[PDB]
């Protein structure tokens, strides 16, 4: 009964970056995500995703509560993601949507 999610970040030519986390921590995780993604440091990432997302151990009941797609190298900005409260789609998008002061590419799941 685990819903996990895929979040998918690529810093400005730095590869795609697979992040695991949790619905609970989803939101969090783009909250901080926003912040990261507007910086230059390359080193603290690992941090990030280590801190944030674990992988140390996986199962397959674990379904996938969503996924968001982000790319700094072609300013693309992506959020698909369900089972979350309906107040809380008003931060998520907020969120989600400042990008595009860095990349109008800027789209979400109703």
């Amino acid at each position: 009964m685990t819903l996990c999610a895929m979040y998918n970040i690529s810093m400005a030519g730095s590869h795609p970056t697979t992040i695991c986390v949790v619905m609970d921590r989803f939101l969090e995780s783009f909250s901080e995500l926003y912040d990261i993604i507007d910086e230059n440091d390359t080193d603290v990432m690992m941090d990030f995703i280590s801190r944030f997302a674990r992988t140390d151990e996986i199962m397959p009941e674990d379904k996938t509560v969503g996924f968001v797609v982000v790319n700094a190298d072609k300013k693309l900005m992506s959020v698909s993601f369900s089972d979350i409260d309906e107040n809380m789609k008003k931060v998520i998008k907020a969120t989600a949507e400042k990008f595009k002061n860095k990349g109008f590419k800027v789209e979400t799941d109703m």
